[PDB]
């Protein structure tokens, strides 16, 4: 189609995987979100970092290893989280993405800059260290990239980790699951790689149906915080805390009506 | 070929197929006898050799126009018009929706109120700016297809493009009423196969709010043909009108 | 509250309860929404479709249950038609007593001639009203308390396995999320024998209704949380229809109404 | 009694400790990494406590604290005018400045905020002039904490007490709440008072009908002992005033 609906959505109404395969362009993605003062989508990404500063390194959530779903391509969401974590293992659907990842991971000259990010929460976190420690520290805290799939009740796989003591997702679920008992399955299937009590700290917009991709359309879940309390509780989760922002992304790249951000125990049996 | 099509999707005797064609039916006289879908013209798309979706709008219409892209189908169309001995049997289609308005009437008097109303048998390519060519009509009250569209178009945007074409046969807030095949990527006429665009709901949805129309209504039901002859999971009905 | 929130919502969010005993008044609700205008459409329509679904499509059995009756009755009066026995339910005893007096045909009760007069219109004129009327008084057998967000519905009572369970308008008012909404469906299930007709219709992303100055708590749902609701509920769906008619903006904020029909699955 | 409050609530480990400890995340959140920044800052329903206004003095020039008591004032002033009667507030400022960068630290964080309250006043949110007949320039941000559930005994008042606010502040000020859900009453030593138990659909109700746009809401789930309060989580909510 042209626009019409988003792509890989014709017959079923949302984006196939085999989409995530074949039209994610991991650069152009980072290009078009990561990449001129003050937009919509910098606004955004200052927000979620002063989230993940605020939830890792002042409200001290914290342990061994944190797995991070549906990484994309993207780091942002670690360079906090890596003051808390003694290991990190990110992961992602897309091979394209897990290989801009990989590339980034090596420093490779070639990769993405993520340089103005890392000085942002270098400052955040009050510049005891500049960018480039505090970069070579995450590359030393990743030490798994993995394929993942959260519709599968393994979402790893045979990939054996040890219980994590946090599982972050940041704009993920929604661009993965298809309706609300997918999510809430999603919800449950995150959940098995988390010790009891674990912490499950997920960012996403809210009511988005669609994000693009310069002129690429990818179908989003469009759920309401009502609608996410309701999956996360029922997926086994008790809500600690929970946030919205009316800060949305500009019409030329998505619908959405604003942010969350929420942070969730794994229940008792 | 026309009749094996008649034969193989409008055969009688239960079946997948009785059922759609009752289902079918019963939309129709839903949308024209009891709600107000009513008017001076109304043209069909994509008629094919068959006459069912014009048995209760002819109650409500006072001039149809029959139109289908293949002239050996519009052959098939008219010798039942001129009711020709050959000419398919649909009395017991006659039969059921004479029962569904209320026995007001029996067969033979619904089967020449039909042949009345219809007032001219139409060459027409819905991908097509024109869809009817250089032959002219008035503004249309209503214009209805079954089972066309998914058969005529390839991609999604030609879909789009399509209905766009058709509104240009509408009136500005005239009806637009379609049903066909839902996810359906191929359908069987013996052992030849051919093509359908395999869309879901939300993408016709999709279509039809781009090509300039509102959606009153909007039904799917579960309901799919044989495996032998198609692989579609349910069919649609919708409602719309033609916005300024 | 003063219409800022729906009356009992202020401190759950949702009406409560209580509020249903409370504050529903069923001959102001009747007055506002059965007495043109954007309700008698949408009453044309929940007619036609009952119509079709029971008379056309051939939805009949021994037993039929409508589940959130309130005071009304106009969405029986084609189901009597294909079923035996019918069985009347509302939370709200002001609404059974409503009910009660018009199954007795007190004088005082609410007059449903003339949508009795158009369903037999409907139908073919085949019986006028009064007959059609005193069909449906000698169908209904029961009128019964309910509470849909219990995992026995109808308490105690014992009736044998419904063959068909009807809610019009209900479920939206009465469930406060979609898991409370997805167990209610669970719950009528347990009415229905397997193969079960479930028919429902109700207000598609409503957050709340009028009656009056009244203003009382929906749940606002778009069609596929509706239908993602039923089916894991354990019903699969038939045909599943939407239309774009909504109450007037004093009534209630809905963008349309929904109508399915589902069964019951096997086991 | 504003020392018996101050005893009870802002004095280790605790369910109430840690309220304390989420409420000044948050105020340096807003304050310091948000950028809610001006003029003047009104403090509303101060009670006898600065701890909320710890972040604010770093962002607003000057800032007005008011309550309905004038014993709470009383005690206020008492640490604004460093008396040795005064609340010993060190642990928290401690805390404030370590969650700043410990860029400064306490004794001169304690006199940034001495010198920033330019007025200690009267304040009634029930009323249209919510200061009565002192007037004030227009405020950039109205700031209250745990004040509006404790002042209105039912939701139009809550709504009602919201504009009052907003005739403080400039069209585009920020008006940032924090408050208890779903709390009846609240305990000081034996003494039980009431509060309005909202829950936080009735409190954006509240905003936006009293004529705010709500930027961004915050619920925690973590509620005070019951020996203290009944409250069910708690609140943060920043929002502007519109035009
Ligand atoms: N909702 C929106 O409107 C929306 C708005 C703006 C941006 C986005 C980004 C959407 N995008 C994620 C960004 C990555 C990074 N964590 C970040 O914060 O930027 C979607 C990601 O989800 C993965 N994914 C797909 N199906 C998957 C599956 N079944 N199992 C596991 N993974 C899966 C895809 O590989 C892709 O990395 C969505
Ligand atoms: N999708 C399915 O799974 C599917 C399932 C079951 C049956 C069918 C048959 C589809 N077929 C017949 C329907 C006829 C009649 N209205 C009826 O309800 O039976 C489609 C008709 O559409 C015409 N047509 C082709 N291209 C055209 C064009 N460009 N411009 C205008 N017209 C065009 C063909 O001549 C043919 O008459 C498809
Ligand atoms: N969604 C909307 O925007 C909306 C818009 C317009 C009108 C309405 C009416 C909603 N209201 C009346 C429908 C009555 C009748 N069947 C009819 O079609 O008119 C809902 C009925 O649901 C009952 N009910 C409450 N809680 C219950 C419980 N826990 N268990 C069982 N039952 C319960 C109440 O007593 C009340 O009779 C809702
Ligand atoms: N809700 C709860 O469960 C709850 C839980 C725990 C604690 C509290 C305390 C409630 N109480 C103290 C907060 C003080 C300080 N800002 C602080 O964060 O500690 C509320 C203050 O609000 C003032 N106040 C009353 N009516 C007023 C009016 N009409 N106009 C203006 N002002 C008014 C009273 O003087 C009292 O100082 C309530």
């Amino acid at each position: 189609s042209s626009g019409l609906v988003p792509r890989g959505s014709m017959e079923s109404g949302f984006t196939s995987k085999d989409t995530y395969l074949s039209h994610f362009n991991p650069r152009d993605y980072l290009e078009k979100y990561y990449k001129s003062r003050h937009s919509a989508e910098s606004q955004i990404l200052k927000h979620l970092l002063k989230n993940l500063f605020k939830i890792f390194c002042l409200d001290g959530v914290k342990g061994d290893l944190l797995i991070d779903i549906g990484s994309g391509p993207t780091i942002y969401q670690l360079l906090s989280a890596c003051e808390s974590f003694k290991e990190i293992v990110v992961t992602d659907y897309s091979d394209q993405n897990l290989q801009e990842l990989e590339k980034w991971l090596k420093a490779a000259p070639a990769a993405f800059d993520w340089s103005p990010v890392v000085t942002y929460v270098c400052d955040l976190e009050g510049n005891r260290v500049k960018g480039p420690e505090k970069e070579e520290k995450l590359r030393q805290a990743v030490k798994q990239v993995l394929k993942c799939d959260v519709t599968q009740s393994q979402p790893l796989g045979a990939v054996p980790l040890p219980p994590a003591d946090c599982v972050l997702s940041t704009l993920c679920l929604d661009a993965a699951c298809p309706d609300l008992p997918t999510y809430c399955r999603a919800l449950r299937n995150l959940g098995s790689l988390l010790k009891p009590g674990g912490f499950l700290v997920i960012m996403d917009a809210l009511k988005s149906s669609y994000y693009m991709i310069g002129e690429q359309k990818f179908s989003s879940l469009p759920l309401g915080r009502e609608a996410v309390e309701a999956a996360v509780k029922e997926a086994g989760y008790t809500i600690e805390w929970f946030e919205v922002i009316s800060q949305s992304y500009s019409s030329t790249m998505a619908n959405n009506e604003g942010l969350f951000s929420l942070v969730a125990r794994k229940l008792s049996r």
